[PDB]
């Protein structure tokens, strides 16, 4: 499958794929405004994860740190990246669909859309401004709005138990961004697309 990444923003971002133990494509790449880079992920690729990093630097081998987003210090992520982080997050060829989503469990640093570029399904999209609205006690100095399971590492905000509610942090997120994930037993807003569709995600889709 195809995943157009564009960056709208007007500052750079580095952006990062994964499936949590092994790239997706290249893992990560520099995209400064208004670039678009092309990746492919392999059918059947099952809990993947598009992401932005903010305010990078990388030595000339690939390793440095980010500022939003740092996979362990690598240019090219085969790992998911530090929280504060706008998840596009999919699963392909599961049973005969794919199965597309946003989240906001792991933070906001960047809005972003997520749509198909084929048929057959509808694009979620997540950017208001999370950052400059952040509840002051999940603010990040590093930048970013964190979720509250990085702050305060609570069952409850966690959901470690698997019963969790909502919170007054989860509700900050679902006002701002109805169409994205909250908290982990938010009611689901994935999107069901035909198997082997292709993707765009866009970041700062909207001005």
């Amino acid at each position: 499958a195809t995943f157009e990444i564009v960056n709208r923003c007007s500052y750079t971002v580095w952006a990062a794929a994964s499936k949590g133990d092994a790239a997706l494509d290249a893992g990560g790449r520099q995209l400064n405004s208004g670039e678009s880079w092309t990746i492919n992920v392999e059918p059947g690729t099952n809990g993947g994860k598009i992401w932005a990093r903010t305010d990078c630097y990388f030595d000339d081998s690939g390793s440095g740190i980010c500022k939003t987003g740092d996979c362990g210090g690598l240019l090219r992520c085969k790992r998911f990246g530090r929280p504060p982080t706008t998840l596009a997050e999919f699963s392909l060829n599961q049973y005969g669909k794919d199965y597309i989503d946003i989240s906001n469990i792991k933070g906001f640093n960047v809005p972003m859309d997520f749509s198909p570029t084929t048929r057959g399904c509808r694009g979620v999209r997540c950017a208001a401004d999370i950052v400059g609205q952040c509840p002051a006690k999940l603010k990040a100095p590093g930048g970013g709005c964190n979720d509250a399971c990085t702050v305060f590492q609570t069952s409850e905000y966690c959901c470690t138990t698997g019963k969790c509610g909502p919170t007054e942090y989860s509700r900050f997120f679902k006002r701002l961004c109805p169409d994205a994930f909250s908290y982990v037993l938010d009611k689901p807003t994935t999107v069901t697309c035909p198997g082997s569709s292709n993707y765009r995600v866009t970041f700062c889709p909207t001005a």
